[PDB]
């Protein structure tokens, strides 16, 4: 069967759209009036309250704050969600701190309030309507498609991908923020996000699983030029029935990482890797000589970002606040006069602030023994001016130092070395100096 909806065309229920394993009932999208799609424009001049543009009356565009001379980004929420006064609309404000943008928030709350498989259909009209407005800006204003960015969370990711495909891949960038897996994973390219759908497609995977067993709501499948898997892809730090899987912490974490990257450009450098394990074991370190990609907002500055598909990258993120992180390789070589049991720590010191103390080894601490260790510092010190070392066991009172420490930056491979064959009591902060 099939329905038509005017300028948006028709929608059949033929495979692959419906009557497939994952889409077993034969459904069709609701009417545009029912989905009630809306384009909520925010600019630097109206950052807090939207102006309501539409493509069918392009006078609305003109009389809006929309600038032809500025970039334009769309943000598409997914299942059971909205734009007005939620993460899309706040993501606009964030952007307005760092750049001049036309932030359009596709709001289809009504069309996302329905059964999941019915929403998997509505996604399509929502896509059509966005694709229409983008064209509208092109035909009616002379705006360039390679200049539009469409950001999508969950279903919204596939909604971006639908509009992108409507525009025949002319849309310059799609960012997929943990694209929904149910109904899309391992489906044909037409019905889902895939590198074909824009000149540049970047994906952030945060709640990824296969279809069975169902471990989460995101996609394990790589579907962009760049596919980032922060913290391995499956389970993010800071998150502790599958009957609300789409509003789990891991899922929502994707748009928090994105929103953050808008303010912390290098907060989320991705390292190119085959697996998380390879990355953990630091077979994957430091960055390539010609820069790491900046996951999130500044993904588009990556050299050769479009040179291949499904380029895989791994990284670690913080558990709270800005969520930012910066990988360091750290190499302590011990000093002492007697072997002892306890743990070892290191703080990094710039003339910035300094870092919290990070663990490096537990158990058999012996003079002369070295231990090496990748660590995830939560803020950028810049040039490491000093490092401080601390070890801790109850007592007879013995001394243990660090004769030498080497910290390597992941960001650009810089090696620092530090010095002091000179031991200290327990829980005393020992300092080591450049050399
Ligand atoms: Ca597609």
């Amino acid at each position: 069967k099939e329905v038509c909806y005017g300028q948006l065309g028709c929608f059949s229920d033929e495979k692959p759209w419906a009557g497939t394993l994952q889409r077993p009932v034969k459904l069709l999208p609701w009417s545009p009036e029912d989905i009630d799609t809306r384009f909520l424009l925010y600019t630097n001049e109206n950052p807090n309250n939207f102006q309501l543009i539409t493509g069918t009356e392009p006078d609305t565009i003109e009389a809006s704050n929309f600038q032809l001379d500025r970039k334009t980004r769309f943000i598409i929420h997914g299942f059971l969600d909205k734009a007005e006064d939620s993460w899309p609309s706040d993501m606009c404000k964030k952007m307005f701190e760092v750049e001049k943008v036309n932030c359009i928030c596709v709001d289809w709350r009504h069309g996302s309030r329905a059964m999941y498989t019915q929403a998997v259909q509505n996604i399509r009209v929502v896509g059509a309507e966005t694709a229409f407005l983008i064209q509208a800006l092109s035909t009616q204003l002379g705006y360039s498609l390679e200049d539009v960015h469409v950001i999508g969370h969950s279903l919204g990711a596939h909604t971006a991908a639908e509009a992108g495909r409507r525009l025949g891949g002319r849309v310059g960038r799609i960012t997929g923020l943990d694209p929904a897996g149910p109904c899309f994973q391992d489906e044909p390219e037409e019905v889902r996000l895939d590198p074909s759908d824009a000149v540049f497609v970047d994906v952030i995977h945060t709640d990824s699983s296969p279809i069975v067993p169902s471990l989460g709501f995101g996609m394990s499948q790589k579907v962009g030029h760049l596919d980032f898997f922060p913290n391995g892809g499956k389970e993010m730090p800071g998150c502790k029935e599958g009957i609300g899987g789409f509003v789990s912490c891991n899922h929502l974490r994707s748009f928090e990482y994105y929103s953050s990257s808008v303010l912390n450009p290098d907060g989320f450098l991705g390292y190119p890797c085959a697996s998380y394990d390879e990355f953990q074991e630091s077979k994957c370190f430091p960055c390539p000589a010609e820069g790491c990609p900046k996951m999130g907002h500044y993904a588009d500055q990556f050299k050769g970002k479009t040179s291949a598909v499904e380029q895989t990258f791994f990284l670690n993120t913080g558990e709270s606040g800005q969520f930012t992180s910066w990988r360091y390789k750290v190499s302590v070589t011990l000093s002492g006069k007697e072997k002892v049991n306890g743990y070892i720590r290191i703080a990094l010191y710039g003339s910035n602030e300094n870092s919290k103390q990070y663990e490096i080894f537990k158990g058999s601490l012996k003079p002369d023994a070295s231990h090496t260790c990748a660590i995830d510092v939560d803020f950028n010190v810049g040039k490491i001016q000093k490092v401080k070392f601390l070890w801790n066991k109850n007592l007879s009172e013995p001394k243990l130092g660090a004769s030498q420490i080497t910290v390597q930056s992941g960001e650009d491979g810089t090696e620092y070395n530090f010095c002091s064959s000179d031991t200290v009591e327990e829980n005393v902060l020992q300092s080591l100096y450049p050399c």
